[PDB]
């Protein structure tokens, strides 16, 4: 169709207006005391939120060129939560600050390419300072604090996540579920979670992430490659007649006809899944045969006498829930007797002392923790579907953010980390005047989130920033501003801490999109109507 | 329908506006550090590209007369890529420079016909200098460098193409494929290449570049002309029952009824294709019979007693993929046992000694080279299917651009080749003042692409051009400006080289469309309701 | 330009070119956060040094040779 193209300064003017309109709506919700944003619900009562993520989800503009800026920042900010579980609003605030100051420097005659070089160097220094400042998570104290701050300062979810984390282990597996009961509880249902991919991307059931999730499924397990389709049809048809899903565990499947025909015949109905084996070697059977007996099923091959012509729906493995990722597979629960399952666990207990392969001993004591400690399923409960939907994604983000803290460390929150890291830019020096402007842009940007948090709470941002800088030398690096009550204190001791990945990714992501828009020279969009 | 006609200077004014809007959007992406262009994707996040080809594909204007100029330049610039792989953006930049300067000269009172004569005369001198400046490709070093520059300065794609080139030989055949694997790999399949194309024009399939592609076809080999369709039908119906396409290799097909009944009788089904039998003389059968056993089958002829009403599908030849051009055909690889196929290579190896005539002995040891070296399959992988489309196009073009370098040579890149060639115009002289203006138009145009590359990277174009002219005699002809790192160096040693076909075709194509629009006197277009 | 013409009668285009260069570069410095009053004080010090240097390069007019050369150049 016919398209209108905008060039040069006009193009960036459109982007700046779109980014500002997005950021001004979202930045008012930053911090623990963010202001209210009211969102229309047609034929319903307007929704009042202080979430930021909720506000950003609804923002879309009529002007295609202004919408270009809003969507670009939205995607980059959304990627921060997809990796770190937090920082969506912080990334948007940083993106606006860098872009607005970058345009000011260019308007004064500075070279846009040299500004990006200064921005790139400044971000690298800031990231390194964050690495030095972060400290590793030590135990339940910090994990609870991170989960509480990751959520909207609610200690109930923080306690549940901390209990769930210490149950399945510091680096175990946590999953989130729901129920009609108003109360929320943690159940340590036995399961496992290993890095296994699935055999064909056609097993998409509901998530848009091209992943698969199952409820009350039946498990087929094989010690070798998948057999012909006709051997599975008595199982494929009868179990569908029985009204339950299916999944096949085997080493490999041929993609010429077997992969396509299996899903094509079931594409119009509930569909089924198929997954790979973990690790390498014959000790796959140690995982495979255990999972077969821990889920009440069998491993099928013609060398064991289990003829494929006489398959009966009762050799299937049975479990509560199965979730399949792009590179990981986790199975929750089991319909067999737990005493016999735990009796069959004793084989894994004896496999601790009897196995002779290090590659399995590395995954041993994890086959027990996910079962003996159980895969942590959080059963979110609420009195209304709307609250259930809100709390459901609320818990997973807090769970994901907590896992990020363990992987990389924790840092004082409230924007103190970026303030401390920006102090290194005070001595970073370059030989190019324009690159120096790029460095000063990042220093100003790093000190914006703390000012916005103070402003939302009702305090002057620049007064708070100055005192936080002074307390960096008088008291310590971790001293900052507690916007919840309105006084200066040690942020780490108070428990106001953030995962260090959140701070690292947010500044890196924000500088990438801002630098992209600073050198955008043309916008191509269709003419409306 | 009713139409509106625009005459004279008004007509060229419409074209200039359309060409400028196209060129201004695309020229900002020229070079290794081109600026970003943001393209709207409805119901999706905007797409950011520095490609130029991607930008040009999306450009279309509402005004029918301005759209005339954009489409004319787009087609001519696109033909440059279709012939030499690269140079789409460079041709567009040159076209704008010639057209804009040509209009200026005409506005001063110069004769448009004499300007065109000067332009054609100047282009001929420039092309001759380009051939004089080019050097032949010597080995893997230049082949890898050309492929890297043809791609987006990615050494991974360059290495694979260089490895594929040396594996099959500089005159073999290469094709690009994809798989589920994220990583990309090179596959040498037991294939061959030939020099005879299709038998009917209806066999051309969907792909935009009109190169017909067939998947999982069966092969029929005939030693004489095709018999009536009534003998083919028992094969065709059974092959259709088998569910795979079928290919017929034969000498000729009757045009009275068979040329239509072959295609019309299958237009409603999976359809089939036929290909001319390659080779000449009695060695045609040697070209056929050896290939048939290389593809796991043998020839069939009604007059030999093998009636098509009784042939069996296992007796036919089978191959992975079959690729046919207008004047050429290739087979990717037979599906039979490789050990027997490699054993059957001895039967072609013995043809060095067991065959007398030297006419195909020139093609002998090349058919062996097509066998021993195989056919290169570039298995491209990407993190997502959308990125796979982006990467597949670039790799295919880089292969095509690399083959162009072998045919004609290489020249220093970065626009240095056109700068060096334009210096010969300083001494070219004509007796007509207006024809001298046309010569000076080409000289200015040839020095535009280097200035655009310098400007995109963040340097003054005229300052860079002036120093490159000085380095032409202080250091050497190959010295130019590197845009990846802002310093002057020898381009050939640095590996910043371009196929000399790309530079030759781009200037020739750009001057042709510019000359056409300079003397355009009327534009006829329908009234938009 | 008006003051230069009143005082010297020549160099008005050079003075206008110089004035734009000082103003354009001063805005760039101010946009980076520099104090406008200190920039003026720095500019004043530099001009004092520059004027002293120009007088060092000054050569007295020996006679008709320089008089003709000056008149020729100023008359384009
Ligand atoms: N009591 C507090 N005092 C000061 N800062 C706080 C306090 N509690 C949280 N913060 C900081 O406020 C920020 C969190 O606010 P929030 O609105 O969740 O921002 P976000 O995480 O970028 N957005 P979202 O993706 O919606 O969670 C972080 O920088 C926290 O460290
Ligand atoms: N490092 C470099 N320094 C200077 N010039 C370079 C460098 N790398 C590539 N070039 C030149 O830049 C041009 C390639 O840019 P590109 O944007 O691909 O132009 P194009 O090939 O005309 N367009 P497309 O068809 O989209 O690839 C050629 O003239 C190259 O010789
Ligand atoms: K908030
Ligand atoms: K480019
Ligand atoms: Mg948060
Ligand atoms: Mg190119
Ligand atoms: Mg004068």
């Amino acid at each position: 169709a016919a398209k209108k193209v905008i060039y040069g300064e006009d193009a960036r003017a459109r982007l700046k207006a779109g980014v500002d309109k997005l950021a001004n709506a979202v930045k008012v919700t930053l911090g623990p005391r963010g202001r209210e944003v009211i969102i229309e619900k047609k034929w319903g009562t307007p929704v009042v939120t202080k979430d930021g993520v909720t506000v950003a989800k609804e923002i879309e503009f009529k002007d295609p060129y202004e919408n270009m800026g809003a969507q670009l920042v939205k995607e980059v900010a959304s990627k921060t939560s997809d990796v770190a579980g937090d920082g969506t609003t912080t990334a948007t605030v940083l993106a606006q600050a860098i872009f607005n100051e970058g345009l000011r420097a260019i308007a004064s005659g500075a070279n846009p390419m040299d500004i990006k070089r200064g921005i790139d160097k400044a971000v690298e220094t800031v990231v390194n300072e964050i690495k030095k400042l972060s400290i590793p998570v030590s135990g339940r104290k910090e994990i609870e604090q991170v989960a509480t701050i990751s959520a909207n300062n609610d200690a109930t979810i923080g306690k549940i996540i901390a209990d769930a984390m210490e149950a399945v282990g510091k680096d175990g597996v946590i999953t989130v579920e729901e129920s009609k009961s108003a109360e929320t509880t943690l159940e340590t249902v036995q399961g496992m979670q290993f890095d296994r991919g699935y055999l064909s991307p056609y097993f998409v059931t509901n998530p848009d992430k091209m992943e698969a999730v199952l409820e009350d499924p039946f498990i087929l397990i094989y010690e070798k490659k998948i057999s012909n389709v006709k051997d599975l049809l008595p199982v494929l048809e009868n179990v569908v007649r029985a009204g339950k899903p299916l999944l096949i565990i085997a080493e490999d499947v041929e993609a010429e006809a077997l992969a396509t025909l299996v899903v094509n015949h079931i594409k119009g109905v509930i569909r089924a899944c198929a997954v790979k084996a973990p690790g390498f070697g014959q000790r796959r059977k140690d995982y495979l045969q255990d999972i077969a007996i821990l889920t009440g099923g069998t491993a099928i091959t013609e060398e064991l006498g289990i003829k494929l012509e006489s398959v009966t729906l009762d050799m299937l493995g049975r479990a509560d829930k199965v979730i399949v990722d792009k590179d990981n597979t986790t199975i929750v629960g089991g319909k067999g007797s737990k005493e016999a399952i735990q009796a069959r666990i004793e084989q894994i207990k004896r496999q601790i002392l009897e196995t002779t392969s290090d590659y399995d001993r590395e995954k041993l004591q994890e086959r027990l923790a996910k079962l003996s400690g159980g895969v942590a399923i959080i059963r979110v409960g609420a009195a209304t579907e709307a609250e259930l939907k809100e709390k459901k994604a609320r818990v997973e983000d807090a769970v994901h953010a907590t896992k990020a803290a363990v992987e990389e460390g924790i840092v004082p929150g409230g924007g103190v980390a970026l303030v401390r890291a920006s102090e290194a830019l005070d001595n970073l020096k370059v030989d190019n005047a324009d690159q120096q402007l790029g460095i000063d842009i990042i220093k100003k940007a790093c000190r914006t989130p703390i000012r916005q948090i103070a402003a939302n709470s009702g305090f002057e941002g620049y007064v708070v920033l100055e005192k936080v800088l002074q307390l960096g030398k008088e008291k310590g690096k971790n001293w900052g501003f507690d916007a919840g009550v309105g006084d200066y204190k040690d942020m780490v001791e108070a428990g106001i801490i953030d995962p260090t990945k959140v701070v690292r990714v947010a500044i890196q992501n924000a500088a990438s999109v801002a630098g992209t828009m600073l050198t955008a020279e043309a916008l191509v969009a269709e003419i409306p109507e």
